[PDB]
């Protein structure tokens, strides 16, 4: 695993974002063989979706061949409500680059039949073969996606009940009353993210220090999810200061050594 | 994972029956299609069993297109034992009902050559394709089958040395002697339980407390062969009161807020 | 797992040495289809090189038809240098034994190209089929080859950087200067080691009481790479007396009563 | 110790209330003999001071002969800031009940001799003889006062440097700006708390359900120092519901079948 | 502390009576200066109690000048009920040795007032100055006494409510009817056995193996309140083989060679 | 307690030394009123008795009012043996002083009565009243002094048994030869210790990270010893870089910041 110990939000963005540009330009995406980005929703990803834009307008990247699939939607959630992940998506990204209408993919919370719509987004993300890139965050709780505690380390998409904590959480997009978060989501599963070829998780806030402490430091185990990562062959966190307060001297020590270069570029 | 938190021995069996039926029924065993089910012994499972044969009595399920495999046996102990998992198996479920005797599997403790009998067990539960439920319990220590600590969590059936303590607590049965007990038995391994579409353990007792909190709340180890479940697509646990209290109260709040229409139906 | 509980170095070399040629001599090894042996080098495979000497000398063993495949080498080391891991093989076994020199398969640490040696590596890993017996030993901190803290379980051979708590164990062989001790080496992965048939770690000394007990009875997880083990279908842990001082009384109580005849013959 | 598993805030003022009170009337205090009163500030004994103030103006408790010791204050803090605590007091407290000035013990967090000031408190409350019953809360990294990680547990009052995490957390008091938050704080010792004859927390939130597992089921460290309450022989935890949501489940089961008459007073 | 590591429950009771006897002999007792003896109750100390008796019998001690304190005693069980502590006393060790009535300290569960009794136990040991030698057992939980976990580490005589886990366990007794286990009992508290001058505690059978791991290697907390020992300038544990099971092989081997000659007497 | 992070050992004696010397001036003893100095051995105080050597020579300091106390003192090794503390003593720091023989108290450990010696040690501290500061180091395995893992928390100056670790650590003045080291030592047990006024440890080196680690993140236990310092109301650390590479990052910035202008000294 890599971890990038970086010292703010901004420069999370601006990592994540130049990361995300170098894959696809590397790969040279073509109509016939597209570049699949998997994507989240929330607060963390801000600043790299900021970073993708402008760079986008200035020219560095295009996403005319570029396919995407998020981690997860809301059941229940009008998708016209601008909380709901469809709305913040096209807000906050699709609305600003040019990327195809067709090339989106999204989670339709609102499907009538609710095992079906998660195995059709299986088989889609199959027709593709692979993503190669998938981003994420992680909840306080360590939730990759909506993978609450107890929950398979190979577990593929399909609906979950979300945990009162997850919720609580959520609330600050919702005037802060849990009330009005919906009970379930679709999501991708532990299993559907460890297919892909790399997994890049921004880690945000103090608030995650313990979260990160459990990936890096701690055992594989269904209660925090995200130490899924510990399998996976090519995963990366990129980290703010204050996420990394909860980890060993030697730990951190290292990460530096390693990314020094990788990092110090102004 | 899904963790069933009932509060009797009597309910854990009722819901267990209860589930392999609604299975088997779906599924629409042929004889060019069985259903295969993996089956364990000792005491756990006697209110589940009494409640399958009710129901089939009742009409409600034939086992007549049903592919039986036992988790494992002892070895060296004569097949005509009562305490032989040979004689179990007849006497508290195959003497009742309707299943074919070429449907029933059963490893052979008493075989000359050891490493052959294994072989070819794995080589019957491959000829159907795959076991689609497969149901057991868990030692005091946290093994599921005789997978005992220090099993690897990709074994095979092999033969394996019993530990001290599943002596002394498999006792009970020969008199509360433990030198009658067998050293020995033949076991499927956490590999071949792992590949079976569907897990069912059943947890029964304060003496299970700490093994299902290795299960649930630990983390992935050899020396509780348990928490193998945490890598499994499709794992259910089915707990009475006693045994659930060595969880945290927000684990078992969790689920009995997402098993509460599924198990309150008198 | 089997850990084979024995007193001395000597003992540990005899055993391993022991259970290499049976391997070799039950595969009866042809050129069109040969042994591939995974090696180690270090202080800790010493007394197993002596004895696997011996026995060839005495006739017991051919290494005509053994294929051989080094865990790792040295970044930017001259191949000439003593303590290169070349010149440890050649000194210390290659020089000794009927091997053929076109059957012996080591790391360019020196390669223009790290990517491309480093998968070439795999290739021709891959082009035999795979390793029978990969022989290992363990760092101080639970490394498994240079697979140091917090790298993926899942992978291939590839470049890293030494932690400086590896650095400065291993200068014990540059005259106790850490600063002539290499900083990045070439190393196989923890799922090329996976791949392997059966693999034996090999365990000396008070100083590796701690990794003997992350591998033996703690999670699974990345920072301590010897308990990607648990996840191994054939594994073995060959250990000294003071090796096991943290291990609980009833975990080393079973190996001794599970090895006593397979060790105890003089 | 005890612990009085409550639902809400609102049951938890009540009862907190109705503890000092039957304590206080028990002891029947006048001026040659007054009850002694340690208190804390902050938003969790918001609901006690003010059933304690319903409670005086209905008549059932009189602060005539009650004497009072604070457990700290922030250093160079305006006294009449309104975030002071000895503002925070007055404003909540004091402005309503009838205890005589002279009956009042504040720290000075402006004197010019700061260890003059810790010296001369430890002094009063031996001139009074003792604490009858000290009130407080309970940090998010589980200081008892600001006693922060890493405080002696024979500690006596004196100056705190305040945890980077404590800062963010009582920014909430000063419009979210942590900048404003003091960095500095006169605080009563673990010692001085545990001389006390005894000592009630409150938690509330969920936010404190760490700190309070770590209390209850936790070892006596100096990380968590609200984890000296193990060695005092009359303390008591009085939580609202959340707040033990980290807790075993057969460990809250205890405590609610001990205090069910002790609760059921509404 | 003292950890004797012995083999049979036999040596173990030969061993704390030689003990005894040596303490008294040397002490040599006289009607003014009366040794004083605590001791508990249930099935650890039967062969303790059966050598001391045999002790008494050839000579070799007289309990003529031995003042003793009982532990604890069942609440609202009736004196002469086979099962209250007051009758096994009696039928197990004051029935056959000379001890006068008079030295005879036991507490009355069915006092009127229970708080008067407690008061008046801790007067009598301070009558006599201080207990030179507590024996007692550990249970299954850690509780030493009736202490439960949650104990205060400096409480004292008084009521105690019993756990679950500790009537089931004393169920043996009442025909395995946790019915019939009283619920509370009155109990010397931690500070009151940290006053003795010496603790011993007998520790036997593998369900004790946890509750000796965590008073020998784990860390001091009131959840196990045998762990008070730690704090204890004098105590003891005796032990029996299967006690020790979940010890590390550096701790049990640190006492043998400890205590080598020491219990090599048989 | 308080933790100075330093970088070098060399900062370490002179930080340690200047405390002494300032702490020496600040009390200005005189021949009724002596300072009392506790006082180590081993390889960590080198440099602080090289640096109070310094100082007295300038004249700084002066010893010629204070009375010293050793730690311990190892059994049947001959008084003027270079290695035994009384040689180790006189070499490094008494032949360079003007303190008169009178003033300097070590353990004879080749007297008769082995009892009567460590008996009168506690008396000579008595008589003096107490021990204004103590200086010690930590052990591998965490022990101050030679209170082993396992001694009481609560004990005095007694006879110990070596650690068969401790020996293989003190072999580096034996020759490596541990069968050189001696087996047992007079020691001043935790007790002790905890009643000097002042305790200051030194930590130096990678070896004692996990040490540090316990004495400062890990619950008070009596198999670190040196835990025992979160209970003492004056207890310094002082580290150099090495040591504190187990400690979290959030750790040792909180220590950092509360001694930044404190070590800037140089
Ligand atoms: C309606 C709902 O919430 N259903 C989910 C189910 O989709 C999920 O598979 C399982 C946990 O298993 P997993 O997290 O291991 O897949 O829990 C619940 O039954
Ligand atoms: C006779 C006997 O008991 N043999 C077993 C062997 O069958 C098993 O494979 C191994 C542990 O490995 P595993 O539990 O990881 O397969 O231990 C023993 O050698
Ligand atoms: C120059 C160098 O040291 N590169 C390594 C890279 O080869 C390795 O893959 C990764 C950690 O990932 P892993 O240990 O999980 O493969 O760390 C570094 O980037
Ligand atoms: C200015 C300041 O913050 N001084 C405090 C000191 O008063 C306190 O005694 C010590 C920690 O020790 P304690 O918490 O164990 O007393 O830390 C700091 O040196
Ligand atoms: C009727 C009854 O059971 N009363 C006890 C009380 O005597 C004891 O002091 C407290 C726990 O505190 P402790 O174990 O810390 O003394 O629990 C209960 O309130
Ligand atoms: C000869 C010898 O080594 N005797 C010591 C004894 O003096 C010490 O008191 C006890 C451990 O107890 P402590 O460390 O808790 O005092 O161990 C041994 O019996």
């Amino acid at each position: 695993m890599r971890l990038i110990p970086l010292t703010t939000a901004e420069q999370v963005g601006k990592w994540a974002a130049r990361h995300i540009v170098n894959r696809i330009n590397a790969f040279k995406p073509t109509a016939d063989r597209p570049f699949v980005l998997g994507l989240p929703t929330g607060g963390t990803p801000m600043t790299t979706y900021k970073a993708l834009v402008e760079m986008h307008k200035a020219g560095q990247v295009s996403f005319k061949h570029v396919v995407t699939f998020n981690m997860d939607e809301y059941v229940g959630l009008p998708k016209e409500h601008p909380e709901s992940y469809y709305s913040f998506m096209h807000r906050n990204f699709f609305d600003h680059v040019d990327i195809p209408a067709e090339n989106i993919n999204l989670l339709n919370g609102n499907a009538p039949d609710i095992d079906a719509e998660c195995r059709q987004y299986e088989e889609k993300i199959r027709s593709y073969g692979k993503i190669h890139l998938f981003m994420g965050g992680v909840g306080n709780d360590g939730h990759i996606a909506f993978n609450e505690p107890a929950s398979s380390l190979a577990s593929r998409t399909r609906i979950k009940t979300l945990t009162h904590d997850t919720r609580v959480a959520n609330s600050r997009f919702f005037d802060n009353d849990v009330n009005q978060v919906p009970k379930y989501a679709l999501t991708v599963g532990v299993g559907t993210l460890l297919d892909a070829e790399e997994v890049m998780i921004l880690v945000l806030g103090s608030q995650k220090a313990l979260a990160l402490q459990a990936a890096v430091e701690g055992c594989v185990n269904h209660m925090w999810t995200i130490s899924c990562l510990q399998l996976h062959p090519k995963a990366i966190m990129v980290c703010d200061e204050p996420s990394t307060m909860e980890l060993k001297v030697k730990t951190l020590r290292y990460f530096n050594e390693l990314e020094a270069e990788n990092i110090k570029g102004l």
